[PDB]
């Protein structure tokens, strides 16, 4: 009832802030006809670490052309549109790239899905900043290569190529700071 | 309890031996021995952390570059086969402050540089013989984790961290990224 109660309080307040951000992002996408047309690529959900925004490929509409870390026009549009809204709260963010463009776990001695995934996370980062994301908002960029694929190769594997933007709650941010500072 | 905690002690002792082999290896080889000041190896709650840090007069990468210096290549390829001798997976993180904070709204910044240096390190570990599947993720932290304000010993702000994960840490990181 002591520390825990006050702990739960802060947790709930943070959730309410991230929940409002979630509704705000969904509304931004809905009210803009061009962004709404791109909604099939957007998946937003609340996770233990905060609020996750995934921008996923479709086979006919990839956010990055195969083998490239250059954003497509609609990818730039999505990122620049959400940027100012992400500034609505003080929370920092992490960007993670998931990529399977190149042969699965092959020729990893050179440029592979590791470099491409990280480069795509950073390309997305640059668009958020160009779109107005406050300086210092980003806390981490991650390349996950194809280690978190959601589908084996085939007609529905476009989901293996996606950019994940995680708006970190206090604990998640603290866990990251501790991870790189402890000892 | 004793069972799970007993397995924790076993893995702990395994990683502690890795630490000993690494120290023993670096000490035995004249070349690695001379580079030891750049190598920090210690047991952490997450497993075993290996940090390769810059010195003011000897950076692992030239300023603004993700190209490894000869000695950085040597260090990474030397430790790869030792790390490959155990099952534990690895996480790589790059820390860099080469570019001014302003380079953010720019194009190439410490974000790109840190991630690129993390991957450049990853590639050297592979060249050194690291098994496929060992690397769990590559991270770029830019200059968010500075250990010293710009100045005399800010060389510490440029470093590559390689974390050899114990079972609990591996699972925690995987669970986290399945939510990312």
């Amino acid at each position: 009832e002591k520390q825990p109660n006050i702990d739960e309080l802060k947790k709930r307040m943070e959730q309410s802030r991230l929940n409002k951000l979630r509704g705000d992002l969904d509304q931004l996408i809905e009210s803009d006809p061009k962004l709404r047309a791109l909604r099939p690529h957007l998946k937003i959900d609340l996770v233990q670490e905060g609020l996750r925004i995934q921008i996923i490929d479709s086979q006919n509409r990839p956010m990055f052309k195969t083998g490239s870390a250059e954003v497509e026009p609609y990818m730039r549009d999505i990122l620049r549109a959400i940027a100012p809204v992400l500034n609505g709260i003080p929370n920092r963010i992490s960007l993670a790239g998931h990529t399977d463009d190149f042969p699965y776990a092959n020729g990893e001695k050179g440029y592979s899905n590791w470099e491409l995934s990280a480069d795509r996370a950073n390309a997305s980062r640059r668009e958020l900043v160009a779109g107005g994301l406050d300086n210092g908002k980003v806390l981490r960029v991650v390349g996950m290569a194809a280690t978190m694929r959601l589908s084996d190769r085939g007609p529905d594997d476009a989901i293996n190529r996606r950019i994940s933007l995680l708006v970190l709650n206090k604990q998640a941010e603290q866990a990251i700071l501790h991870h790189h500072h402890h000892h």
